[PDB]
């Protein structure tokens, strides 16, 4: 997270951290046995670290749970970012509290102009590199297609939106990539891509949540 702010230890408790000896990408609890993350994170050999703050730290509210099955969605396609979303099944269920909680899926999907919580342990420089060990987080506006698309032409989908400032300054980037875009309580975004971080006229790039809630839900009732 470029430009935002500390969060807060647990104040974004449906926040999780994929490790596989190290932080690599972020993701959201959506119910106590399936995280969604995006597909460009996957790998093998996953470990769902959930309660973190200080992910360099044991402070006292983790939960670290190993995953028992990955699947990238059936469409995915690396060489455009096309749905990239991706479910991870833990092999036990998380123990829900006020800070560890699900984040509920979205029932609808949201308008331009709704702000939005964006949260990662990504780098925090756009000319340099400096990775945090507690959460940031980011308050940002959904972009209207017509300026995502002209910041962008050619590459946005139906399955994509952009959020962030066109002035630059503020954005997601490297490591925040699977993690949450939360807007009015519900999950609308994944961290996807951009064109470097917190650019002038190159907002981030987020999958479009709303447009997989019957194949999330279809899925997780049948694994
Ligand atoms: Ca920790």
């Amino acid at each position: 997270i470029v430009g935002g702010y500390t969060c807060g230890a647990n104040t974004v408790p449906y926040q999780v951290s994929l490790n596989s000896g190290y932080h690599f990408c972020g993701g959201s609890l959506i119910n106590s046995q399936w995280v969604v993350s995006a597909a460009h994170c996957y790998k093998s050999g996953i470990q769902v670290r959930l309660g973190e703050d200080n992910i360099n730290v044991v402070e006292g509210n983790e939960q670290f749970i190993s995953a028992s099955k990955s699947i990238v969605h059936p469409s995915y396609n690396s060489n455009t970012l096309n749905n990239d979303i991706m479910l991870i099944k833990l092999k036990s269920a998380a123990s829900l509290n006020s800070r560890v909680a699900s984040i509920s899926l979205p029932t609808s999907c949201a308008s331009a102009g709704t702000q939005c919580l964006i949260s990662g342990w990504g780098n925090t420089k756009s000319s340099g590199t400096s990775y945090p060990d507690v959460l940031k987080c980011l308050k940002a506006p959904i972009l209207s297609d017509s300026s995502c698309k002209s910041a962008y032409p050619g590459q946005i989908t139906s399955n994509m939106f952009c959020a962030g400032y066109l002035e630059g300054g503020k954005d997601s980037c490297q490591g925040d990539s699977g993690g949450p875009v939360v807007c009015s309580g519900k999950l609308q975004g994944i961290v996807s891509w951009g064109s470097g971080c917190a650019q002038k006229n190159k907002p981030g790039v987020y999958t479009k949540v709303c447009n997989y809630v019957s194949w999330i839900k279809q899925t997780i009732a049948s694994n």
